[PDB]
């Protein structure tokens, strides 16, 4: 019959403009993860170009399905392509998120995917911090100001009231100059650094965020205080000798992360890492089966892959609001 | 920017209803799959309860890119519930088409699924019967009469004007009897006959179409006459000893049948099937790299998986004629 369509407008004024729903939103789909409730096949990268090509371009296809109380199935599919920005002026990332009925496998949603995946995203460090990052903390880093960076800073500030100074480096100095100089307008009473480095950044970091492009780490174990928690969202910006020197390695989910192509599957392919060495998944800690930080030396690190549960979860939640408010088009299937 | 949603009435008033639309999109995405111009990772099944549960319950992401002159990339995100008609009276299989722009990556186009789904697996059939039917047959058989037949019985009228009888057979007697009644109306000059059982309907057939459900084969190598060609479109249905006394075995996609759990692959690991057995890849008969039927006489099998680049390609012509017609619903991305 019908499909409600939300696009990027409609998913803000459903309330997904706010770090609050993904956090609900996740805080239930991981507990879902921790109990096995949810299925996730490995999520497949179509490259146009699969050798001749950046990293960064490619589409992503990111099935799931979560069972429970309101059983909800869907996709996310989402796209890149590196030098939108910098070409076209455009968002890197782009896509849409389809949500089924699990009773009829018929779709119900169509919306758009990059405002709700950044903001899971986000949602993903912030869950993270409240376990792993030192209760308190004054000192958050941001690495990589692009949109990622931006919704990673704008959800520990909308959940932490306890943050008073923001260290920011790009690669890029512009883009961080007008990413300060913006955000301390948006919050005067939070001091925010542009640093001159990457290496002053991490150092000054209590927590710290990796939101960049790269595919070559440049984060040394040394530069890491006793008590910081690094949640590395762009995945590659750590080094190897990180993963085996932290106290605790916490990912989203370790079957996703022990791929062949992979920085943990590599240590573990070598003789430097295992399932043992693990400390948990992030839904094991959600759930109180693991220990999250437990004293204010340990260094801690996330490595989360990103899993569609995320995006199909928050997506529903945001759907039913946007229900409840008569907001979208509605559209008929036939 | 802008997306054109399309629904099914929005894809037959473009044309989508016609089999020919198909038979090209196919002929050229075929050639350019010969050609190894395009990109087609394997497709994931989500199943919400993955062994405790029906073969025919399960969601299909099918992800491609084709390349060319008029490059194109997408998705078809293609449900099915078994017991939707039975139960629900909806049509077995539901679902969407996402379009994305290869210089960007965004979406361009949201597309009902089903429909061009079913014509482009006739569209298959059809041009599979180009090169591997007897020229000039006048006698097909349709085994099954859901959603998947109807279409590949409209598009083999509309393609094969010297198609004289066509028997039918169907499980469930009631569904087969209205069948043969709603189309010994819509083509009076063309003789339908509600067969008793599959032997009769097979026996009778030069060309075979399987449109069934079933998940243990009922089709023996005997019950072919010599010269039948035989589209196993519903995969399942025919016996492991046809792909052995075959003399042609094509499939649309080598790759794609060779997975662990398939007829072909279980042939191939015990030692009754090898890639060097397999008579062609369509897209190669389609391009003449591989001759087609050679005499009256032969037996030949048509085992085709699906592929994303058919429901991709189909979907942008479509999409393309639309757009000529001012047809549509335009959405904001943003
Ligand atoms: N689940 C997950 O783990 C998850 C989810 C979504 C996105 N991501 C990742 O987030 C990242 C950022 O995405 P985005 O949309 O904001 O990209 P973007 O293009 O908007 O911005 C990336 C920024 O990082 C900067 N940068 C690049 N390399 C750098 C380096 N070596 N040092 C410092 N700065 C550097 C760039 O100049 C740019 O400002 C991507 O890597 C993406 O794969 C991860
Ligand atoms: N690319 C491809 O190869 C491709 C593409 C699309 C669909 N399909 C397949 O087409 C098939 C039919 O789909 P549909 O949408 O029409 O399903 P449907 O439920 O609409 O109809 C299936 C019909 O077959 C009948 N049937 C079931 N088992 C039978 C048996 N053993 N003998 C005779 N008849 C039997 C049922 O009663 C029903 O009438 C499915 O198996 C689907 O997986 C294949």
């Amino acid at each position: 019959r019908e499909m409600l369509y939300l696009n990027r407008s409609d998913i803000e004024q459903a309330g997904g403009n706010h770090s609050q729903v993904y956090v609900d939103a996740l805080t239930e789909a991981l507990t879902a993860h921790a109990h096995n409730d949810f299925v996730q096949p490995l999520k497949p990268y179509l490259r146009q170009d699969p050798e001749n090509g950046h990293i960064a371009d490619r589409i992503i296809a990111m099935p799931s399905h979560i069972g429970g109380e309101h059983a909800i199935s869907g996709i996310k599919w989402i796209g890149s392509k590196h030098d939108n920005p910098s070409k076209r002026n455009m968002e890197r990332a782009s896509g849409v998120i389809i949500l089924n009925d699990p009773e009829t496998n018929y779709p119900i949603a169509v919306m758009e995917a990059s405002l709700i995946s950044s903001m899971r995203t986000a949602a993903v460090s912030v869950i993270a911090a409240k376990h792993l990052a030192k209760k308190g903390f004054k000192d958050l880093t941001i690495i990589g100001c692009g949109l990622i960076g931006d919704k990673q800073l704008q959800s520990m500030l909308e959940q932490f009231d306890h943050i008073e100074r923001v260290f920011v480096y790009d690669q890029f100095s512009e883009a961080c100059a007008r990413f300060v100089d913006r955000w301390q307008q948006q919050r005067p009473e939070i001091n925010f650094i542009a640093t001159e480095n990457a290496k002053e950044a991490v150092s000054n970091g209590e927590v710290v965020i990796t939101c960049t492009v790269t595919d070559q780490p440049y984060i040394e174990y040394d530069w890491l205080q006793k008590g910081a928690f690094i949640s590395n969202i762009s995945i590659m910006d750590v080094h190897k000798e990180v993963f085996i020197k932290a106290d605790k390695v916490v990912v989203d989910d370790w079957s996703q992360c022990n791929r062949e192509k992979k920085t943990i599957n590599q240590l573990v392919l070598e003789g430097k890492f295992s399932k043992e060495a693990l400390h948990a998944e992030l839904g094991q800690l959600v759930t109180g089966d693991i220990p999250g930080r437990e004293d204010d030396d340990e260094i801690i690190l996330l490595n989360p892959m990103g899993m569609a549960i995320e995006d199909i979860s928050s997506a529903y939640f945001i759907y039913q609001q946007a229900q409840q408010q008569n907001i979208g088009t509605t559209l008929n299937l036939y």
